[PDB]
């Protein structure tokens, strides 16, 4: 068994009403005051719209839900009036409805977003930590409220990087956390994923962020996007045992007696645990210290519960600079 080092018990000790989506009633309103400006993107679930407010001139974006289990409509509308106000998480403004179809939509504030292809080429070191550290009070904001995100990856970090202003969005895929409970491993991007999910253990919970958090500061400080790179779940681990080593592996199996597919068996090899050192090279140099290497070695950890906490993380002498300029 396993369980978070912090807020483990928070939503037991809550209102049922607090985590049990399926009976929120949401209330709908109407989606005819919103005119669509631009597609910005799709998923499986959703199509998403620049738009603006008819009635007050505020541009948004529209994320119109296509056909789905309403519990996961639920779900999402639950999680984000839970997380209402919280630091640099993406605000709800309404939840509304085509009128007649009932086709249900989210209304988000729109963001001026920096594709981040383009900007994590040009960050400095203080901007990443700046913006790790923003992101920070995301995860720390929604773990304390007894949700884990499961898909923190940069293309869920919106940056407007001209008024320095980040929002997690892309809250589809959280669920909230209660001890014990077994949860689904088919969450996160491919890259972002956490061991736990790639060996199939599913007593996972908030520090499964900590692991996507920790790829995403890689890439920024060493300029390898993404930095674990699989061509597939099986190969991700393996990209992973490259650097954290396979011994190591074995060892986090060991401990919380998980399991091992088989197919593992013939492409993970024998790999040595790599210096983060090693990653350092005459593009990256003035991005990474010291202090940034301590941090992700604590971080893209195998053990979920000796990763950092993202209070730990917003703790750690890395950010001291970036806590300075904001007091
Ligand atoms: Br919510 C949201 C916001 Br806000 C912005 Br900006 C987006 N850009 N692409 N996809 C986006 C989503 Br989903």
């Amino acid at each position: 068994g396993s369980r978070a080092r912090v807020y483990a018990e928070v939503n037991s000790l809550r209102s049922r009403e607090y985590w049990d989506y399926e009976a929120h009633v949401p209330s709908w309103g109407n989606q005819d005051d919103y005119q669509l400006v631009r597609k910005l993107g799709r998923g499986k679930y959703s199509e998403v719209f620049e738009a603006i407010n008819i009635t007050n001139n505020e541009r948004v974006v529209v994320k119109i839900l296509k056909p789905v289990k309403k519990k996961k409509i639920k779900r999402e509308v639950k999680i984000l009036e839970n997380l209402r106000g919280g630091t640099n998480i993406i605000k709800l403004i309404d939840t509304v409805k085509d009128p007649v179809s009932k086709t249900p939509a989210l209304v988000f504030e729109y963001i001026n977003n920096t594709d981040f292809k383009q900007l994590y080429q040009i960050l400095t070191d203080f901007d990443i930590r700046f913006y790790m550290y923003e992101l920070l009070k995301a995860l720390d904001y929604c773990h304390s409220k007894g949700i884990m995100h499961r898909d923190v990856k940069p293309h869920n970090v919106m940056i407007d990087h001209q008024q320095k202003k980040l929002r997690l969005i892309d809250w589809g895929l959280a669920e909230f956390y209660h001890p014990a409970q077994e949860y689904n491993v088919r969450v996160a991007s491919r890259y972002f994923k956490g061991p736990e999910l790639l060996v199939d253990y599913q007593m996972y919970d908030y520090s499964l962020d900590m692991w996507s958090l920790g790829c995403m500061l890689a890439s920024m400080i060493f300029r390898r996007e993404p930095f674990f790179h699989g061509q597939d779940n099986y190969d991700q681990l393996v990209r992973i045992a490259k650097v954290l080593g396979t011994e190591e592996l074995y060892g986090y199996l060991k401990k919380y007696h998980i399991d091992l597919d088989p197919h593992f068996n013939d492409i993970l090899g024998q790999h040595s645990r790599k210096r983060w050192e090693n990653f350092i090279h005459s593009e990256n140099r003035h991005l990474v210290s010291p202090e940034a290497l301590d941090l992700l070695d604590k971080l893209l950890r195998y053990d979920h519960q000796q990763r950092l906490t993202a209070k730990e993380a917003m703790e750690h002498p890395y950010f001291y600079p970036v806590v300075k300029e904001q007091s």
